[PDB]
């Protein structure tokens, strides 16, 4: 394996340096996302999951990236217009282009073969990830994400969520949720991606009621629609004792260790 290391990477994007939590161990990688209230000190798997000790000996790095609250870890259209974010988040730009070149250049990281593991609001950006760039991630996991952003009460419950995570203002993310930029980053949508590409996904999911019933509709139209367009490389687990917590997203990161060890080595 190797000690964590707290890295400091440059994004010429957002004119900063993005701080990263780094586990060596193999030329693949497992990259662990954050979820909606990503703090700017360590990345939520670190903070709440023993994620390092688990990957220790896996054959995979773990790479953590640190910030980027509210930033579905896209890229956005412009500054938040309504906290004062003083630059444009460019989350995507960073985690396919800037971080990538960056590990490989200093520490033999490869920059394909890997695996987008995401939960909250990156659940669904570790698919799309997939979508769009599958020689980077042949392997994405979903735990409790937006699996249909664009549609229906989704929307505003993102928008709600944000607004409730450090005032950002999900219309200078993707604009309104009529912009074609809500369609391109919902995983629903792009279900003929990840049949096409044969991604490896891994989906979990576990007032309130109400929500449990969006969710339960939600995800289950998307296992329903991954396997009528082909799909045939899925695992989903909708345990009804699962919950939206670190201990089961950490148990879910468990559980899909062997999986991700199969896939990326082999």
């Amino acid at each position: 394996g190797l000690p964590v290391e707290y890295l400091q990477v440059p994004s010429a994007s957002m004119g900063r340096d993005i701080k990263v939590q780094f586990q060596g161990g193999g030329p693949h990688a497992v990259y662990l996302l954050d979820g909606l209230r990503a703090q700017d000190d360590y990345n939520g798997w670190d903070i709440n999951t023993p994620a390092f000790e688990e990957y220790y000996q896996s054959g995979l790095s773990v790479i953590m990236p640190v910030g980027g609250q509210s930033s579905f870890y896209t890229d956005w259209y412009q500054p938040s217009q309504s906290n004062g974010q003083n630059y444009t988040y460019k989350w995507e730009t960073f985690l396919t282009r800037e971080m990538p070149a960056w590990l490989q250049a200093n520490k033999g990281v490869s920059p394909t073969g890997n695996a987008a593991v995401g939960l909250s609001m990156s659940g669904g950006s570790a698919l799309i990830l997939a979508a769009y760039y599958p020689q980077q991630f042949p392997y994405a996991a979903s735990l409790s994400g937006f699996l249909n952003p664009s549609e229906s009460w989704w929307p505003t419950l993102i928008g709600l969520a944000m607004n409730d995570s450090g005032g950002y203002n999900a219309n200078s993310m993707w604009g309104p949720s009529s912009d074609p930029a809500w369609k391109r980053n919902d995983p629903m949508v792009q279900i003929p991606r990840l049949v096409a590409n044969n991604t490896r996904i891994w989906v979990y999911c576990g007032p309130a009621k109400f929500l449990e019933g969006l969710t339960l509709r939600t995800n289950q139209t998307f296992r329903d629609t991954y396997a009528a367009d082909g799909g045939r490389n899925g695992v989903f687990n909708f345990p009804p004792n699962g919950t939206h917590s670190w201990p089961y997203w950490n148990e879910q990161l468990v559980a899909m260790k062997a999986d991700i060890q199969h896939v990326l080595n082999g």
